[PDB]
């Protein structure tokens, strides 16, 4: 079960407001009218969503996963796609993933982890971020869906 | 634009675990698994989801909307539903709205305030409820939906 979506324009995207490196297209889901983030290409890749811990239940495993399209112009992905959730108290949940295998132009969803809220509240992100020197291109973000 | 849709299950609803007068059903949203809260019947209707100030941007006009359906048993909706947004300084914006004269087993989207953060966090809560002795029966709950 999906307790929550949370679009991009909820997210701080570094370079997100400079249109030379971020598209924003307003587009139909279930009847609401979202803005999807389209990357055209940066260095400094990195999309962090922040929630609170009171915003769910505790002692009650949650999944996060984001929801990602590679452009027909995709490129830059041979890289690690570092995933993360970081609780309340500084602890990380961390993850890696190599998109540079997946083919373009169809929406597919990465996992970014589990977590549970044992002894309340605090700030929790959830991001993926690449800071190497390299370009990455053609990525269209629709949503972070947390799931229990 | 949506920001944030949050589901049924994350809501404080009262007498949502009894099965007397609440029913939950799964269904598909644009790919994402929700289960619908289904209202059979209550005197004590009580339906509010909790968020954080910091879940969300500063200095910024937000609209909440929760979308509803009555269903072919709908009933006792002549009683005003009292519609909320609590601040985190326990400021509220309040309204409301008469159900009865609305037509069944459609999705329709009930507006329940504006908000702006000035000066950053704390619990934010959004809700409906009528405390009546009198049955409420026969709503079903898809999703609190925050624009900007
Ligand atoms: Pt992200
Ligand atoms: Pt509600």
């Amino acid at each position: 079960s999906t307790h929550y979506l949370a679009f991009p324009r909820a997210s701080t995207i570094t370079w997100g407001d400079d249109t030379r490196y971020w598209s924003w297209a307003t587009v139909d889901f279930c009847s609401y009218a979202i803005e999807e983030a389209r990357l055209l290409q940066v260095s400094w890749l990195d999309c962090r969503w922040s929630m609170d811990a009171s915003d769910f239940k505790q002692d009650i495993w949650y999944n996060a996963s984001v929801e990602v399209m590679l452009t027909s112009n995709a490129s830059g992905w041979n890289v690690p796609l570092h995933l993360e959730i970081e609780l309340p108290d500084g602890s990380k949940q961390e993850s890696q993933i190599v998109l540079a295998g997946r083919q373009p132009n169809v929406w597919f969803k990465i996992p970014i982890g589990k977590f549970i809220l044992r002894g309340t509240s605090g700030t929790i992100r959830f991001g993926f971020y690449n800071h190497e020197g390299n370009w990455k291109r053609g990525l269209n973000i629709r949503t972070l869906a947390i799931q229990a």
